[PDB]
């Protein structure tokens, strides 16, 4: 279970909201992609996703 760091493009309503937030707060942003899960649930008292 070893991958890489391939660079892609993420677009959508959430991306537009994040861009507006960055423009208003005037601070930059670095965004990742979740690989462990989709949303995350408490399993073995450990949060994932």
């Amino acid at each position: 279970n070893e991958g890489m760091n391939v660079k892609k493009c993420c677009k959508g309503f959430c991306i537009d909201i994040l861009k507006k937030l960055s423009r208003t707060v005037k601070f930059t942003y670095d965004l990742y992609l979740v690989t462990n899960g989709k949303h995350g649930k408490k399993v073995n008292n450990v949060w994932n996703g």
